[PDB]
């Protein structure tokens, strides 16, 4: 009872008066955050991309291959036969009431 067990030093540990506290921060705290950042926090800047979007400006867009003009099929491609037709084929004349006389003879072949 004369030493330890009896020592209850009103004063140790830096201090400790019932006080402290630890009045270090109680306020600035991670207020930058990790820092580095300086930003609105993605507030709002959607504007922001990394991607092309000149869809309707695709490749320097400057007519160089057709934009949009006539380039819906191109007479297409296939080959099949059955069709003959386009330049004028007959001419007929040659019957009807006969012009320049094609008729008033007949030697087949055989």
């Amino acid at each position: 009872f004369s030493r330890s067990a009896d020592a209850p030093a009103y004063q140790q540990g830096q201090n400790q008066l019932y006080n402290e506290l630890n009045l270090g921060r109680r306020e600035e705290y991670d207020v930058l955050d990790k820092r580095r950042g300086r930003d609105p926090e993605v507030g709002g800047k959607p504007q922001r991309r990394k991607n092309p979007q000149e869809g309707l400006y695709n490749e320097l867009q400057k007519d160089k291959v057709a934009e949009a003009y006539s380039e819906i099929g191109v007479k297409g491609e296939r080959r099949r036969g059955k069709g003959h037709d386009g330049l004028y084929q007959g001419l007929s004349t040659a019957t009807k009431d006969t012009y320049d006389a094609l008729h008033v003879q007949a030697l087949p072949p055989r």
